[PDB]
């Protein structure tokens, strides 16, 4: 009890009848009891001849007293005598609940505006955490009361408190919370809702130094007491479903899990670390009765896969990752696509996996449901072709892939098509060749092989769509003259019999046509004036051209749509558009100019008995089998020897090309020579 420190101050606080004190004078006295009760140390003072205001600092006439200032101090007071006095507890359950709840005000009222007392409330709350006097509040028969409304107070939206007391008031929360064993459950909403309804990087301005207490603070406790915080995250999420569940609302279970989901993923991109205190619910959700919460579990976990952070999921957490690969059998294909739906993202986001990958896609690929397959070969169109080359690298993936091309699925036949078709396109204009990747290139050179053998199904869709395809990625008609030839090597370069022969077959057909479209303005040009309206050959070649159309017009999808087509053309009657359709059959054309007329043929087409859009893309997969792209001037390109020896599989090919494109007839060609002699 004798120290070497002891109280100077020894003036009256409690005003009474007999003797009163005036709200000034009381203040003042109360501003230097606090003063020097900070000074004292716990230690060495007397603290004998302090009980008098133990006892007085208590009075409830102090504790509620209208002047903020009185309480202000008061707390002060109060908030270094459980300092001092401490362990020992001086005060009773009572009485000290009546003390947190004023100091509990105090923190209230240091959100608000200031009263001209934030100093003291500051000094209040940081004093209570530096000597953890905060604690006493938690071993209280209203512990939990007190706590939900303490927090409550912190993550009041209403409230405003600098960022100077966030490291301190995620303290306070932080010790209160750490002596409680069953925290209300009402006290973790409102600590997980701040993950939900804060998200930043969600509005790009200036500096977006807003901030936010309640965040912070939730990261505080969610990352500083993580150790405390895990056992309570296990009792939220739990808690939180078998709420939902029982409600009496049977809709209600799959919109609360959804956003636990959000959770899990919104912790996993800030604390990592706790996500292992619910990873086991989700575990047991992907192998659950409900398929709906299978599709959940597997759609959150695809979500954190392409997410960073700073910890790493299949490192970690490598039970559930199996489980979610696990995931491309299961029963539900609903399931099935929302795991496959995935993939483009992680694909593009991680390169950690390479094996599990193409290990599931080779299954996915060759699943019986087509939705699956379709969400599969829509990949190689959503993902770079370069991320495609350097994750994946399976056999069966490619192979399974170009053999979809001849299923009886036509929506997944069609996406097959294409996309294989512009993945060959952009194989070669970005990734080269190497000594290792060529060990599956012989399946990519294999592409124009194969798209040609669609040829032989016979089928007036695929026909059309080869040839659209084909002079969409393959065989395009730029950028210049000699590229397209080598390219044109580079693709003839891995052909089968059948591929040739049907290469050339449909080289041998676009002289033909061409006899065609030129006579079908000869005989379009009909109505250009009078002529024979019943005189020449009126009655006769009335019905020459009118069934010459259904010649070109057979090898359509749409044959109706053809005969209707040209004939409009035959009501426009317009010399303009007639020469550049002319003028891209006559053969022999400048590859350039030809574009030229093209380009700007279909483009005068639009906007202009249905919609003449059918007419282009009629006329156009028309003159791909029509005009002559590569029977043309590209026969100089070859002519040249760009070879004097070596390379023999380029020479063949000038042969197999040039040995054909002479056997068309030479019944012109030894004329041009005889005039030049």
């Amino acid at each position: 009890k004798g120290a070497v420190t002891k109280l100077k101050f020894n003036s009256p606080i409690i005003s009474t009848s007999d003797q009163l004190i005036s709200t000034n004078e009381l203040l003042d006295r109360l501003k230097a009891l606090h003063e020097e009760l900070a000074s004292l140390d716990q230690d060495n003072t007397d603290l004998t001849g302090l009980d008098k205001y133990r006892d007085a600092l208590v009075s409830r006439k102090l504790l509620k007293h209208k002047d903020v200032g009185i309480r202000a101090f008061t707390a002060c007071c109060l908030s270094d005598i459980l300092r001092l006095y401490a362990p020992d507890a001086p005060y009773t359950d009572a009485q000290l609940t009546d003390i947190f709840k004023l100091v509990l005000s105090q923190f209230e009222q240091l959100g608000d505006q200031e009263n001209g007392y934030h100093i003291q409330q500051t000094y209040l709350i940081t004093k209570l955490l530096e000597y953890r006097s905060i604690v006493l509040l938690a071993d209280l028969p209203s512990s939990n009361n007190l706590l939900i409304e303490l927090f409550h107070i912190f993550y009041d939206p209403n409230k405003s408190f600098p960022a100077r007391l966030f490291n301190v008031i995620g303290g306070i929360l932080g010790e209160v919370i750490s002596e409680f064993d069953s925290v209300p459950l009402e006290v973790l909403r409102l600590i997980f809702n701040k993950f939900l309804t804060y998200n930043p990087n969600e509005i790009p301005e200036g500096l977006n130094v807003t901030s936010d207490c309640g965040y912070e603070v939730s990261l505080i406790l969610c990352d500083t007491y993580s150790n405390r915080m895990s056992r309570h995250l296990t009792k939220y999420y739990s808690e939180i479903i078998h709420e939902a569940t029982n409600d009496d609302n049977n809709s209600r279970l799959l919109t609360v899990v959804v956003k636990l989901h959000k959770l899990v993923l919104r912790l996993w991109e800030t604390v990592p670390e706790l996500i292992n205190a619910v990873i086991g619910f989700i575990y047991h959700e992907l192998s659950s009765e409900n398929e709906l919460f299978r599709k959940e579990a597997t759609k959150l976990i695809g979500q954190i896969l392409t997410s960073y952070s700073d910890l790493n999921f299949v490192s970690t957490h490598s039970d559930t990752f199996k489980a979610w690969i696990s995931k491309i059998a299961d029963i539900s294909p609903d399931v099935r696509v929302e795991w496959t739906e995935s993939i483009p993202q992680i694909i593009a986001t991680r390169e950690d996996i390479s094996k599990e990958l193409n290990q599931a896609l080779a299954k996915t690929f060759i699943d019986s449901d087509p939705r699956v397959r379709r969400t599969s070969v829509m990949i190689f169109n959503k993902v770079p072709v370069t991320e495609i080359w350097k994750n994946i690298t399976n056999k069966a993936i490619y192979t399974s892939l170009l053999h979809l091309a001849r299923e009886k699925h036509k929506e997944v036949r069609e996406l097959c098509i294409n996309t294989m078709a512009k993945f060959y396109s952009n194989s070669l204009n970005e990734i080269e060749r190497t000594y290792q990747n060529k060990e599956i290139w012989e399946i990519i050179d294999t592409i124009p092989s194969t798209l040609y053998n669609l040829y032989y199904i016979n089928d007036l869709n695929i026909n059309e769509q080869v040839d659209s395809v084909i002079f969409e990625y393959l065989l395009p008609f730029e950028p210049d003259n000699d590229k397209r030839v080598h390219r044109l090597l580079t693709v003839l370069s891995h052909f089968d019999k059948k591929a040739f022969t049907s290469f050339f077959a449909f080289n041998a057909r676009q002289i033909k046509i061409s006899f065609a479209i030129s006579k079908y303005i000869d005989f379009s040009k009909f109505l250009n004036n009078q002529e024979s309206m019943s005189s020449s050959q009126g009655p006769i070649v009335m019905n020459k051209y009118n069934q010459t159309l259904q010649w070109l017009a057979s090898g359509l999808s749409d044959s109706t749509k053809a005969i209707d087509a040209l004939e409009t053309i035959k009501q426009f009657n317009d010399e303009r558009i007639f020469y550049l359709l002319n003028a891209c059959v006559t053969n022999d054309i400048p590859f350039l100019t030809f574009k030229n007329c093209y380009n700007e043929l279909v483009s005068k087409l639009q906007t202009p008995s249905i919609m003449p859009r059918d007419i282009a893309k009629v006329i156009q997969i028309l003159l791909f089998r029509a005009s002559p792209i590569i029977y043309n001037v590209s026969n100089i390109s070859v002519l040249l020897n760009l070879s004097n020896n070596s390379d023999a599989k380029q020479l063949d090919l000038k042969r197999r090309i040039l040995d054909d494109i002479s056997k068309v007839n030479p019944t012109l060609f030894k004329d041009q020579i005889r005039t030049l002699k």
